[PDB]
């Protein structure tokens, strides 16, 4: 069918279905974007979502903070099967003597949880926190979704390059990625654009600052730039470091059901039902610790799958997922945190129909 009235006739109801204030949606098809934009950035001005819009993608950002860890590393930053406190001195003598970089951007360090614990903020009190933790599950052998792990991944692979994080993101990778319209702290020039989120209340909110918040859950964007940097998951050309640290984002290294965890990106064989892209993005998986699938080596996993990567913060909902081998992509970025089950079967939906 045409593709505005496949777009809107999906999306339509459920922002409708969930009081969605306003939604940018950006599909790739054909090696052309195309952006569907509904309702309000602002309820109070009445500004409207454009792909402009700046959205609060949430933990959409553990892919950049992924991008730019595997970019560290193929410049020689460090090593993935490298153990942590060879990249930390002051985690020598701890538990992460025994952990590898790769374990800990892939949740499977043993059992760090989904937040920091609550006074665990502030950058003193988060290397203690670090140094006296105690691990539940030996290294490798659990796959615990986790703040605390990809986030310390991106600050340490950062410092491996001699630079913050915020640093050697904005100045460095979201500059070569072409992505000029992407902030970690949106700078006042840009606020015209920053949406607001809304809560289960209907009151207008922005995301909490906190400990390592840049590397897990902080990037603003737009569906146009984000929709760029999933093209240059398609096929990029350009900087070869550029390109290899994307290759390691693409690289698996274990499963759980259905889902292989990447550096940043989750990713399933396709085609996919609805039924098994929802178990995958569902709390058995995202919120309670479960056994891996190890894998021999870390393993391509090539261009017949369907990446995808959730995300939200308390005012926002996004959801990002694109198919290689079909030329297919999809962004949804909203201003609630609506359920992610709404969100995986609309872009399944979706997307399904753009491979027809
Ligand atoms: B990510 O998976 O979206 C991540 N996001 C955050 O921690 C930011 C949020 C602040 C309020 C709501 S989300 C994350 C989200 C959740 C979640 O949705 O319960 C759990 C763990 C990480
Ligand atoms: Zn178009
Ligand atoms: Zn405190
Ligand atoms: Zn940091
Ligand atoms: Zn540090
Ligand atoms: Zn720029």
């Amino acid at each position: 069918a045409p593709l505005t009235a496949t777009v809107d006739g999906i999306i339509q109801p459920m922002l409708k279905a969930y009081r969605i204030p306003g939604m940018a949606v950006a599909v790739l098809k054909d090696g052309k974007a195309h952006y569907f934009n509904y309702g309000v950035a602002n309820r109070e001005s009445g500004q409207r979502v454009s792909e402009q819009t700046l959205f609060e993608i949430g933990s959409v950002s553990k892919t950049l903070t992924a991008t730019l860890g595997a970019y560290a590393a193929v410049k020689g930053g460090f090593e993935l099967d490298d153990k942590v406190s060879q990249h930390a001195p002051w985690l020598k003598g701890s538990a992460f003597d025994g952990v590898t970089m790769a374990e800990l951007a892939t949740y499977s360090a043993g059992g760090l949880p989904l937040q920091f614990p609550d006074e665990v903020d502030s950058n003193d009190k988060m290397q203690t926190y670090y140094r006296s933790w105690s691990p539940v599950y030996p290294a490798g052998t659990h796959r615990q979704y986790s703040n605390p792990s990809i986030g310390l991944f991106g600050h340490l692979a950062a410092n491996s390059l001699g630079q913050p994080f915020e640093q050697l993101m904005s100045q460095t990778l979201l500059p070569k990625l072409g992505l000029h319209h992407t902030y970690i702290q949106v700078p006042e020039s840009a606020m015209a654009n920053y949406a607001y989120g809304y809560s289960k209340e209907d009151k207008p909110i922005r995301a909490t600052p906190g400990v390592l918040a840049a590397e897990a859950y902080g990037i603003k964007t737009g569906s146009a730039d984000l929709l760029k940097f999933v093209e240059a998951n398609m096929g990029y050309q350009g900087d070869a470091a550029l390109k290899s640290a994307i290759a390691l984002t693409h690289t698996g290294f274990h499963s759980v059901g259905e889902m292989t965890q990447g550096l940043g990106w989750e990713s399933y064989d396709y085609p996919v039902t609805e039924q098994v892209l929802l178990a995958g993005n569902s709390p058995a998986v995202s919120f309670q610790a479960n056994p891996v699938t190890r894998f021999a080596v870390p393993k391509a996993m090539g261009e017949q799958r369907l990446y995808n990567k959730t995300g939200s913060t308390g005012g926002f909902g996004a959801y990002v997922a694109f198919v290689p081998a079909r030329g297919i992509a999809i962004v949804m970025l909203a201003n609630r945190n609506y359920p992610i089950e709404a969100r995986v079967k609309a872009a399944h939906a979706i997307l399904s129909q753009l491979a027809e």
